[PDB]
Order: structure tokens, then C-alpha cells, then sequence
């Protein structure tokens, strides 16, 4: 009831994190060990002496010095019988309909071992990277349970393959977008089997790239492989029978980083025109719509679908725009929504590594996002609501605790520090916000924490105020339904009375002044100062081997 767990992972990723938080918070020991060498394995196996081996995430086999003598689980993001290192890309580039994620044991061949669970569920058309987070995660979460049961009662035999296949590692050349032959339908499939590694390969405006993070668009028609349009530095591409939106690119080259279009793009661009919508209005077809503000209820919603939850400097102020004009509305609780698969993780790495000075555009970047948050506490008359759908880390957390309110679904993991990043000291008022919720000894020790914690602890810790919903959806039906019940009550009025009189109050005022300008002469020395962790833990975040 007790067993001692050891993770085998290539890297300490949303499914490895996950799985921590689920078994270290059901009273397990988890040690982390991150695939460096087979001797080392041996060794950190041979020390710790588990009782249960898991592989959340393997890029190459575990020495059978290990596993024949420890029992070792194996995650593998296909139905049984499915082998082979890109299971998701198949499943997404053939059609698959259902699909479904299996816990097998480490054998001689690879993905050959008996079954000890599966799921299975029916497939969404959507990115790899969503598909792995949500329903992926899900089900592993689901077989890992029953198999740690299942260990336990010590009489559990499991279930040999039957039929079974194999697909190998997929290559740029199925992946490869070509737009006179592609059309949207197909251009959605081969980037979504793609999203967020390796890519579709393509050519744009006569230059290689990868392309990432696809959209269709019904308005909007050229010549295929035409360039339609800019919007928030994503380019609208013609296809052969309609276009699409593509955010992100990366040049086919070894030091090049994944960035918004524009910026990959940059002067090849001249010609092309920016073709706005803003969040509120209205529309009647399918496009890209980064940003969007809905009312529902005498309630204010704001989507921001942001890639990887990374918020630009430019991001942020295009956020902060809808927040202004959410406040000057006949609104009664204004809700962040964030996006599906991540609420928010703070600053966008790559823009300021990409940018002539990182430091200078860090500033940038900590100053357009403590507006956002400085905005928001600036809200006397209304309620504010963060709804954290997805992750969040660093930044991203703090941002959703400058709200009145912080709900999250069950399963979301945070990471509520600095310690991947070169420890910044952190802003986002988080020195105001941090203690009025758990107190400055606790709020320190979180911020010191490395590994991530569930929606589910942080709850209980009073970082959040309440936990529920198993899906997106779910969870958005749950939170609009609490907060209408909030809005149409007495209580509603007698909350705002008190916020009415503190925040319009002059000491409260420039008491958040005064943590603002705390936390940014902290981060200043960080960005600018003779101690550099924190541009060389951004350049290996940024520049991590794949
Ligand atoms: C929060 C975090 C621990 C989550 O870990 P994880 O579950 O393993 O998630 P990943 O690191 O795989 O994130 C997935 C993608 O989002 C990208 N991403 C996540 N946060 C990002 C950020 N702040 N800026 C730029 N890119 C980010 C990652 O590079 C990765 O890119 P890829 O899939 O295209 O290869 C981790 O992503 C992180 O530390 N992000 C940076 C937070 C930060 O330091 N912000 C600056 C201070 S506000």
C-alpha cells in the first residue's frame, strides 16, 4: 500500500508529471529517473530497489538487466496489439476512428509484452499534442490504477497479444504539405499528426518550414500555396479547395526555433495585408480566432488560445485589449478562460530568445504581462474568474491567482515556480497574491517546489478555490452553472460592497504598486545581472534535444 515506484522517462513530460501527482498524492514513493545511459539506468535502478518499474514516456529499451529482474510497465499510446515508436501519428494520418492507449510489459521485442490494461475511446480530429493530453492522459491514468490494484492482489496474470502490427517511425516525406495537391481536409490531417513534433515539412513563399498548430478558413480564397493574410502573425494559406491558418513555423535548420508565421516569415511578407477580427464580433464561418469574448448569462468569457500557453509581449497586450473592453460591459463576472489544453505558462521563451535581446524583450514581456494582471485586480465592480481548463506553469499560475476566484478541472498539473527557468523571482503581483491565500511560509515553500502538483493538492493548500469537471467541456458547463448561481444572489452585491471600498482605497492601491515595482527590481537583476541562469536555463527549455 506503500510500493516504492521508479519513472523511466526520456524527459519529465505532461504524462510523466501527471502520473506523479496521481500516485506521489495516493501516499507512493515515485523516484524520477531520466533516460541518460543504460549503465546509468542499471545503477539508479540497482539503488533504489523498487518494488514497480513504470515507463511513462520511452524513446529506446530499458536493459533487460533491469527488467528481468524488477517488473516494469511500459506506456504505449495505442489500442493492444499496436507497436511501434509513433502510434498517434499513424492512428491520426490513416483515420484511425477509436483508438485507444495500453499499459504492456517490458519484453525482448519492442511493444511485444503481455497486457496488463487498455483503453480505448473514439477519436476527435485534433493535434497529436491534444489527443496525448487529454484522452491519451485519461486512460493511462485509468490503466496505471487498476494495474498498481492489481499488483497488489499479487494474483494477477496478464493478458498475452493476439492480433498485433507494427508502423514505423514515420518520415517528413508522408508528412510533407504540399499545397496544390493537398486539400484542407488533408493539410489538417498531416499537420495535426505532426503538432508539436517533428512538423509538416512544406515550403512557403519559396522557403522551407515546418508547419505547426493548423486552421481551416472558409472565407478566405486564392491560389493554392498563396498567402492570403496576416492576424496575430499567423499566415492564411490557400489550399486546393479552400485555405488555412498556420501560427507557428520553424525554418529546416539545426539552431532555428519554433515562432509565430510572420516572424519565421518576416520580409518574404511584404506584399501580404493583416485581415483583423476582434474578439467580439460575430461570425458565421470558420476561421482563426486567437483570441474570442462571449456573453453568456450576464457573464464575460475570454478565450485566449495562445500555442503551448506561451504568452508574447504582444500576446499580452492584445489580451489585455479584451479585458478593457470585457470591463466596459453589462457584465456581471468576467471569466479567463485560458484555452483547453493550457490555462497559461507565462512568458513566451521563444520570442524572447528569438529576439535581438532577450533581456530587453524579457522586460518587454514581464511588463505586458504584470498589465494583464494589474488589470485585473483593478476590477472593483465586477467578479473575476480564473478557469483553468489545462496546465499551467511559472507565470502562467500567477496570472490565474490575480483573479477573485481560480476553479480548474480535475487532472490539470501545475507548476507553480521558477525552477526550470533559472529561478526568476517571479512577478504577476504574485508577492500579493501568493500570501493573501496561503500565507508567506507556505506560498515560499511552493515556489520552491520543483516537481508539479495536481489541481486536486492545490485545492486543498488554498491555492485554488475548488476542483471539478473530468473533461474541458465538462468543466466549462460546471463553472458557468456555479458562477450564474454566484451572480444571481445577494451575496454577489455583498461581495462587491467590500471589494468597491479597498480597491478604489488609496492604500490598497500603492500597496500592489509597491509589489510590482518589488517583484520587477528582482526580475531586472535577473534578466540583466551578472548571474545568468537564467538565459542558459531559457536557451536549453528552448533548445532541448528532441
Ligand atoms: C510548465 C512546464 C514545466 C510544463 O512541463 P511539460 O508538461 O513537460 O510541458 P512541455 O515542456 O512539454 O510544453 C509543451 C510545449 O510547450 C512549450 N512551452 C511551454 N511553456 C512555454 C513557455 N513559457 N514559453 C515558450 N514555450 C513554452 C514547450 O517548449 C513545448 O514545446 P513543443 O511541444 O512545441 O516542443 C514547462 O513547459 C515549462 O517550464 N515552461 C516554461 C514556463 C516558464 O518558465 N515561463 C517563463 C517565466 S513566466
Amino acid at each position: 500500500s506503500h510500493m516504492r515506484i521508479l519513472f523511466l522517462s526520456y524527459r519529465f513530460n505532461s504524462l510523466s508529471q501527471r502520473l506523479y501527482c496521481e500516485l506521489t498524492e495516493r501516499e507512493h514513493e515515485v523516484s524520477v529517473e531520466l533516460d541518460v545511459h543504460p549503465d546509468l539506468t542499471v545503477e539508479a535502478a540497482e539503488l533504489y530497489k523498487p518494488d514497480l518499474i513504470i515507463a511513462p514516456f520511452l524513446k529506446r529499451k530499458i536493459p533487460q538487466e533491469v527488467w528481468k529482474k524488477y517488473k516494469t510497465l511500459i506506456i504505449h499510446p495505442g489500442p493492444p496489439g499496436d507497436r511501434g515508436p509513433n502510434a498517434l501519428d499513424w492512428a491520426i494520418m490513416k483515420g484511425e476512428r477509436i483508438w485507444g492507449v495500453t499499459l504492456l510489459e517490458a519484453s525482448e521485442e519492442y511493444d511485444a509484452g503481455d497486457v496488463w490494461a487498455y483503453r480505448t475511446f473514439p477519436m476527435r480530429f485534433a493535434r497529436k499534442a491534444s489527443i496525448y493530453r487529454n484522452e491519451v492522459t485519461e486512460g493511462v491514468v485509468e490503466c496505471v490504477l487498476e494495474a498498481l490494484e492489481n499488483f497488489e492482489r499479487g494474483d494477477f496474470k496478464p493478458t498475452p497479444q493476439k492480433e498485433h502490427w507494427w508502423n514505423p517511425k514515420m518520415e517528413q516525406e508522408l508528412r510533407r504539405v504540399d499545397w496544390e495537391q493537398d486539400d484542407t481536409k488533408t493539410v489538417l490531417r498531416k499537420v495535426y499528426a505532426s503538432d508539436s513534433q517533428p512538423g509538416a515539412s512544406s515550403k512557403v513563399l519559396g522557403k522551407e518550414v515546418l508547419l505547426f498548430n493548423a486552421y481551416p478558413e472558409e472565407e478566405l480564397k486564392g491560389k493554392p500555396g498563396e498567402v492570403l493574410a496576416l492576424r496575430d502573425e499567423a499566415v492564411c494559406i490557400g489550399t486546393r479547395d479552400g485555405a488555412v491558418w498556420i501560427t507557428h513555423m520553424r525554418e529546416r535548420k539545426k539552431e532555428s526555433i519554433k515562432l509565430p508565421s510572420a516572424r519565421v516569415l518576416g520580409e518574404f511578407l511584404k506584399g501580404v495585408k493583416e485581415d483583423p477580427i476582434k474578439p467580439w464580433e460575430k461570425v458565421d464561418f470558420k476561421t482563426y480566432r486567437e483570441i474570442l469574448y462571449e456573453e453568456e448569462d450576464g457573464i464575460g468569457f475570454i478565450h485566449f488560445n495562445f500555442y503551448n500557453g506561451a504568452m508574447s509581449t504582444e500576446q499580452c497586450y492584445r489580451l489585455l485589449e479584451t479585458i478593457k473592453y470585457a470591463k466596459k460591459r453589462p457584465v456581471k463576472a468576467i471569466v479567463l478562460l485560458g484555452s483547453e489544453d493550457f490555462f497559461s505558462n507565462g512568458m513566451n521563451l521563444n520570442t524572447i530568445e528569438n529576439a535581438e535581446s532577450p533581456a530587453d524583450e524579457s522586460w518587454r514581456n514581464i511588463n505586458a504581462i504584470d498589465d494583464v494582471c494589474e488589470e485585473i485586480l483593478k476590477t472593483p465592480d465586477k467578479l473575476t474568474v480564473a478557469g483553468m481548463q489545462g496546465n499551467a506553469g511559472a507565470g502562467g499560475v500567477f496570472l490565474a491567482l490575480t483573479c477573485d476566484l481560480v476553479f480548474a478541472r480535475e487532472g490539470v498539473v501545475l507548476n507553480p515556480h521558477y525552477k526550470n527557468i533559472g529561478n526568476l523571482y517571479g512577478s504577476e503581483f504574485w508577492t500579493y497574491t501568493l500570501p493573501k491565500r496561503v500565507g508567506w511560509e507556505k506560498g515560499k515553500e511552493v515556489m520552491e517546489n520543483r516537481m508539479p502538483i495536481s489541481s486536486k493538492k492545490a485545492f486543498e493548500i488554498g491555492l485554488i478555490d475548488g476542483v471539478f469537471g473530468k473533461t474541458p467541456k465538462e468543466f466549462r458547463q460546471r463553472l458557468k452553472e456555479r458562477i450564474k448561481n454566484f451572480i444571481n444572489s445577494k451575496d454577489f452585491y455583498e461581495f462587491i460592497e467590500k471589494k468597491k471600498k479597498e480597491r478604489t482605497s488609496g492604500e490598497w492601491l500603492e500597496e500592489i504598486q509597491k509589489c510590482r515595482e518589488h517583484e520587477l527590481e528582482k526580475m531586472k537583476l535577473n534578466f540583466y545581472g551578472f548571474d545568468t541562469s537564467y538565459h542558459i536555463a531559457r536557451y536549453y527549455f528552448v533548445r532541448r534535444k528532441p
